[PDB]
């Protein structure tokens, strides 16, 4: 049958060459034939602080605020707020979540980290217990697809920023994993802004390409060894 | 001489134990005679997200906006936000900077996510050239207190979340080191809501501890090897 992916999007600019790999990707899963949902975060000016209005309705301890154990119970409540509830539609029906972001500190930019902290909830994305192979999110697939300012060249276990996949692991392991994804081969895309404009256009079409094919691909094996070697 | 401390703080309750050891170092430091600011991001509303609001000049192209660009020209003429100005203040006068939070994502909370994409912008905290130890803030210490959900078993190597130094990398390295900081040893407080009051008061009490030898401590040898060797 056909498949539902998410792009969760986070750039500022429909132009960039993050807004390109998100354009492409959504042409080339539609063409498939899959259902598509984007999640333009900047757009939606979505909310990424993690406070107590994010809970509608009285808490449970409101004397001493715990914002985990506050959305735990909200979620079980369905008293979550109205932007985390719908984007929890979207990832609940998908089968395939799909990151596209610039690489901000080493890490997902802001608006994106909040994403994860305000959707991914207890109850919802993982339980205590509940979670790695048991997580909540068991049967889904998601892929980073991240572009960075560095060269792949300074992103080597000898180059000034260490291996790319060193970088990975919060958000592989930490995150994706841990609500019970499995992991599709990450995309980077190097340094566009000092690629030529043709190694630009190949680093976009070979998202493309890979796209055609994404759905024949195995996961990653989600390990320290994975993303460290030895 | 040279021990103005700025907290950057990244909880929303006081009450909280995050907030007991914000509190304990406020007690310490200050009690030394040190010069202690803190950045109690929750209650000041820290706008996370990296947006073109965050520029207050004229930007040199609000057709395809570029935020590194705009930003990085902004800082030069004094046109950047005030709420990314006054921060940058408090860290151009530091001498220390404390993080303290509780670990969200294998990372820290979006809010002070967002803190670390704004105010760290290029000509202020690194240019290029001008980066890892010659980062523009070169000479100042920095240091992660960091809470835990997860035990110290679970971020060992044998523990299902790997060794705790794993997730450090892309803050002591990828923003810290990058921005010069000389990195001194992590405090991790490892899962307050299992341990009993008692033993929540111990960590509390360790940290409060170290904080009055602080200033003479070693920075951290912020390699790859530190951080996933043996
Ligand atoms: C706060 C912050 C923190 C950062 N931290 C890091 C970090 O830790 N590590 C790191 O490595 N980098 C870091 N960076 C840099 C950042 O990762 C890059 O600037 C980003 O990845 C560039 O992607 P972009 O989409 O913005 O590029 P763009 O500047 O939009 O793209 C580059 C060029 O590609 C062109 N283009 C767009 N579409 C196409 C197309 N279809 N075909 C051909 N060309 C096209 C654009 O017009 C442009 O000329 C940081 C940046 C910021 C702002
Ligand atoms: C979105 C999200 C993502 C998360 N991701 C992760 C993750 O990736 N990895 C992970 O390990 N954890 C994760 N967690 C868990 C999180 O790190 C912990 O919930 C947090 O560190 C607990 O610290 P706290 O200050 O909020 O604790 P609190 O609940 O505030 O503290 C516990 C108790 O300490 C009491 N207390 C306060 N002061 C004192 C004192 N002086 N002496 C004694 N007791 C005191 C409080 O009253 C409270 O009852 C996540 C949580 C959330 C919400
Ligand atoms: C000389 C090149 N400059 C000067 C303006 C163009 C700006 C390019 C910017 C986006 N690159 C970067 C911006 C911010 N952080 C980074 C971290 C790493 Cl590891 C590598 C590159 C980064
Ligand atoms: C009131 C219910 N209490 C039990 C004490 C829940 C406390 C458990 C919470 C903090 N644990 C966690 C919450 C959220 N994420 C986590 C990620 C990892 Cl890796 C490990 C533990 C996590
Ligand atoms: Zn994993
Ligand atoms: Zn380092």
């Amino acid at each position: 049958a056909g498949k539902k992916v998410l792009i969760v999007y986070a750039h500022q600019e429909p132009k960039s060459f993050n807004g390109s790999l998100k354009n492409v990707a959504v042409d080339e899963l539609s063409r498939q034939g899959c259902t598509v949902t984007v999640s333009d975060l900047y757009a939606m000016n979505f909310e990424p602080r993690a406070t107590d209005k994010d809970i509608t309705g009285t808490l449970s301890n409101p004397e001493v605020f715990n914002y985990g154990v506050e959305t735990h119970e909200a979620y079980k409540q369905r008293s979550l707020a109205s932007d985390i509830t719908d984007e929890q539609k979207k990832v609940r029906e998908a089968d395939l979540v799909i990151f596209q972001f610039p690489l901000y500190w080493f890490s997902v930019p802001a608006i994106l980290k909040g994403w994860m902290d305000r959707v991914l909830c207890q109850g919802f994305a993982f339980d205590i217990p509940g979670f790695y192979d048991s997580g909540l999110l068991q049967g889904k697939l998601a892929l980073l697809s991240v572009t960075t300012g560095g060269t792949a060249e300074m992103y080597t276990k000898t180059g000034v920023n260490g291996d790319s996949r060193y970088f990975l692991w919060p958000l592989q392991h930490g995150t994706l994993h841990f609500c019970g994804f499995k992991v599709l081969a990450p995309q980077i895309s190097f340094a566009p802004e000092i690629a030529s404009e043709e190694e630009r256009k190949g680093m976009v079409a070979a998202w493309s390409q890979r796209l055609q094919t994404i759905w024949k691909e195995e996961p990653i094996p989600c390990t320290a060894h994975w993303h460290f070697g030895q």
